C-alpha cells in the first residue's frame, strides 16, 4: 500500500518574464512540497522521478503544429515569447515553458505507470505548467499540453486501448481542453465541476454547460456540472459527488482515476471565488479512493493562493496514504441554485446513466 510523489525542481524555471507576480508562480509547486515535508508526509511516499515526454507522446492528443510552435520557443528571444505568448487565450510563455510543459506530462505519465504496473497504489503528482485548457491544437488559459488527457491516452498505451479512465476535474475551471479531447470517447469518462456563471466565467464558453453530453460514441462520457450564483463550498461538492460524481462514475466502473486536482475553488483563492476547505479535498479524495481498486493520480492544475493549496493538496496525499478523514463542518443546506444545478446534470445524464433514476 505505497503512495508515490513526483516533484522537481526543474518545472519553477517557467516563468512570466513580463510579470513576475502573475499568479501562476513558480513557488506554486515548491510551495506544495513543503507543506508535505513540514507535515512529515513526504517521507510516507515513495519517490517517482519526473521525465519528459517525447514529442511522439504528446502526439497522442496534441496535434504536430502545436508541438512545433510550443517547442519552437525554447529558441526565442523575448519579443517573439511575449508576441506568440499573445496569440493564445491567456499564456505567457518563457524559454523554459517547454521543456518544463515536457516534464510535467512525463511526471505524470511515471506516475501512472507505476500504478498500473503495481509499484504503488496511487500517487500525487506536484507539476507545472498545469494542463487541463490545453487543446488538441493550441495553449489556453496557463496551458501547454493536457497533461492528463496525455496520462490517460498514455495509461492504455501500456495497458489496452479500451482501458476504462475516469478524469475528475475539480478545480474551478472547465477543462475545456480535456472536454474536447475525448468529447467523441467512451473509453475516457470526463466529469467537471466547475463555476460558470452562464458562460460568464472563464474560459467564457457554453462548452462548459450541463448540456454538452459528449458526442457520438461519448454520448454520456462527458458530465458538466455547472455552478451558477453561489459561492459554493463543501456542502455543494459533497451533494455533487454524492448525486452525481460517485454514481456516475461506480456505473462506469474506471480501471484507473486521474484528478485534474485544481485548488483554485479552494477557501483563499485570489480568482476562484469559492470556499472548499482541505477537509472537503480530503472527503473528495477519499470517496474516489473507493474507485477503481484505489488506483487514483492526482494531478496539479491550477490553484492560486499558495498557503491554500499547500493545505489542500497535502491533505489529499494523505487521504492516499489511508489517513482517516478528517471531520466536516456541519455543512448548512446548499445553494439553492446548486440543488438546480444539480438536477439540470441530472436530467441531462439521466438518458445514460441508470443509476441516476
Ligand atoms: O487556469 C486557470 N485557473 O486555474 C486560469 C486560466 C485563465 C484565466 C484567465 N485570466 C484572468 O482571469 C486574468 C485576467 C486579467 C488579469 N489577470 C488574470 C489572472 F492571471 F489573474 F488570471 C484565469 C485562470
Ligand atoms: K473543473
Ligand atoms: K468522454
Ligand atoms: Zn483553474
Amino acid at each position: 500500500p505505497i503512495t508515490g510523489l513526483v516533484y522537481d525542481q526543474r518545472m519553477m524555471l517557467h516563468h512570466n518574464m513580463w510579470d513576475s507576480h502573475h499568479p501562476e508562480l513558480p513557488q506554486r509547486i515548491s510551495r506544495i512540497f513543503s507543506r508535505h515535508e513540514e507535515l512529515r508526509l513526504l517521507s510516507r511516499c515513495h519517490r517517482i522521478p519526473a521525465r519528459l515526454a517525447t514529442e511522439e507522446e504528446l502526439a497522442l492528443c496534441h496535434s504536430s503544429k502545436h508541438i512545433s510552435i510550443i517547442k519552437s520557443s525554447e529558441h526565442m528571444k523575448p519579443r517573439d515569447l511575449n508576441r506568440l505568448g499573445d496569440e493564445y487565450n491567456s499564456i505567457f510563455i518563457s524559454n523554459e515553458s517547454y521543456t518544463c510543459a515536457l516534464l510535467a506530462a512525463g511526471s505524470c505519465f511515471n506516475s501512472a505507470q507505476a500504478i498500473l504496473t503495481g509499484q504503488v497504489r496511487n500517487a500525487v503528482a506536484i507539476v507545472r505548467p498545469p494542463g487541463h485548457h490545453a487543446e488538441k491544437d493550441t495553449a489556453c488559459g496557463f496551458c501547454f499540453f493536457n497533461t492528463a488527457a496525455l496520462t490517460a491516452r498514455y495509461a492504455q498505451s501500456i495497458t489496452r486501448e479500451s482501458l476504462r479512465v475516469l478524469i475528475v476535474d475539480w478545480d474551478v475551471h472547465h477543462g475545456n481542453g480535456t472536454q474536447h479531447i475525448f468529447e467523441e470517447d467512451d473509453s475516457v469518462l470526463y466529469i467537471s465541476l466547475h463555476r460558470y456563471e452562464d458562460g460568464a466565467f472563464f474560459p467564457n464558453s457554453e462548452d462548459a454547460n450541463y448540456d454538452k453530453v459528449g458526442l457520438g460514441k461519448g454520448r454520456g462520457y462527458n458530465v458538466n456540472i455547472p455552478w451558477n450564483g453561489g459561492k459554493m463550498g463543501d456542502p455543494e461538492y459533497m451533494a455533487a459527488f454524492h448525486h452525481l460524481v460517485m454514481p456516475i462514475a461506480r456505473e462506469f466502473a474506471p480501471e484507473l482515476v486521474l484528478v485534474s486536482a485544481g485548488f483554485d475553488a479552494a477557501r483563499g483563492d485570489p480568482l476562484g471565488g469559492f470556499q472548499v476547505t482541505p477537509e472537503g479535498y480530503a472527503h473528495l479524495t477519499h470517496q474516489l479512493m473507493s474507485l477503481a481498486a484505489g488506483r487514483v493520480l492526482i494531478i496539479l492544475e491550477g490553484g492560486y493562493n499558495l498557503t491554500s493549496i499547500s493545505e489542500s493538496m497535502s491533505m489529499c496525499t494523505s487521504m492516499l496514504l489511508g489517513d482517516s478523514p478528517p471531520s466536516l463542518d456541519h455543512l448548512t443546506p446548499l445553494k439553492t441554485s446548486a440543488t438546480v444545478s444539480i438536477n439540470n446534470v441530472l436530467r441531462a445524464h439521466a438518458p445514460f446513466w441508470s443509476s441516476l433514476r
